[PDB]
């Protein structure tokens, strides 16, 4: 018996990420269109990275104890190593779908790195009140990203192939609804106010992670928008 009550959700998350990796890897076999190859490679790497980090949490490697509030608090730091590499890849899927300009992609990836990097600092900070200063900076970086996705990409997708505009609009709406939930769980969870216990928080993140990575990929890779217009 594992002593951590949240282990059942880490085990399920590891299995779904693994099955998602294998499904995408087999579906991509034989795809020869170079454009589709780009989206298969980016989208298959997302669950493959998350699989190794969920496994590290399940085995206890990606966990550490952070003193704050007079209590040793168990912080899963492996979540941020996961998100550092998977969240910019998800943004690249959207940016390449709309043929975004290079300067915009750099702005998105750079703000994404600030978002995850300050969230890591906030999770490891020992002065309790300062943890919410880093939460606020990270959340401001996210709001810059959400703005670009609505008032920068949407304007350009509408001037492209109808299948690209329709698929982008769906993946854009999914992204904004799912990404906006992460700061709320972090704030009321063990990393912040501590109102939700760690076992329920782990359940919430696992549902969000699978929907935002596997659910996101199932919508993208079944669409014709990833293929170049050909006869
Ligand atoms: C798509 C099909 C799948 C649908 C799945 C979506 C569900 C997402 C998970 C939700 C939160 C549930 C958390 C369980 C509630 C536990 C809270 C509780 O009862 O705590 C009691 C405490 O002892 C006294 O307050
Ligand atoms: C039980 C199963 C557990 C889950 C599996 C273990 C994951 C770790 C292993 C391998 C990395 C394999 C390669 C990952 C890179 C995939 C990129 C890709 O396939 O892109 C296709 C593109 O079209 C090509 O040009
Ligand atoms: C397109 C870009 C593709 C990017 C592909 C990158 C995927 C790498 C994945 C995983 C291993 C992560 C391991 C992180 C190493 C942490 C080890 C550490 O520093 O631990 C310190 C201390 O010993 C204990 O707390
Ligand atoms: C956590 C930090 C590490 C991970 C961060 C991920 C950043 C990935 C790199 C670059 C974006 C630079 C612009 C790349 C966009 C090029 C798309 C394009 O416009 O087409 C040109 C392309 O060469 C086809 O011809
Ligand atoms: C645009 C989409 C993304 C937006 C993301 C930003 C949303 C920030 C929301 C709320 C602050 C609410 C804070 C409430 C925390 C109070 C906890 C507390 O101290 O109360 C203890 C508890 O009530 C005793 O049981
Ligand atoms: C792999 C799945 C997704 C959708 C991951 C998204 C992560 C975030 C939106 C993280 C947000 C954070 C902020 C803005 C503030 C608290 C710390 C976080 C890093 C969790």
């Amino acid at each position: 018996a594992t002593g951590r009550p949240e282990w059942i959700w880490l085990a399920l998350g590891t299995a779904l990420m693994g099955l998602g990796t294998l499904y995408f890897l087999v579906k991509g076999m034989g795809v020869s269109d170079p454009d589709a190859k780009k989206f298969y490679a980016i989208t298959t790497l997302v669950p493959a990275i998350a699989f190794t980090m969920y496994l590290s949490m399940l085995l206890g490697y990606g966990l550490t104890m952070v003193p704050f509030g007079g209590e040793q608090n168990p912080i899963y730091w492996a979540r941020y190593a996961d998100w550092l590499f998977t969240t910019p890849l998800l943004l690249l899927d959207l940016a390449l779908l709309v043929d975004a300009d290079q300067g915009t992609i750099l702005a998105l990836v750079g703000a994404d790195g600030i978002m995850i990097g300050t969230g890591l600092v906030g999770a490891l900070t020992k002065v309790y009140s300062y943890r919410f200063v880093w939460w606020a900076i990270s959340t401001a970086a996210m709001l810059y990203i959400l703005y670009v996705l609505f008032f920068g990409f949407t304007s350009k997708a509408e001037s492209m192939r109808p299948e690209v505009a329709s698929t982008f609009k769906v993946l854009r709406n999914v992204t904004v609804v799912l990404w906006s939930a992460y700061p709320v769980v972090w704030l009321i969870g063990s990393e912040g106010a501590g109102i939700v216990p760690l076992n329920i928080e782990t359940l919430l993140f696992m549902v969000l992670d699978v929907s935002a990575k596997v659910g996101f990929g199932l919508i993208l890779l079944r669409s014709r928008a990833i293929f170049g217009e050909a006869e």
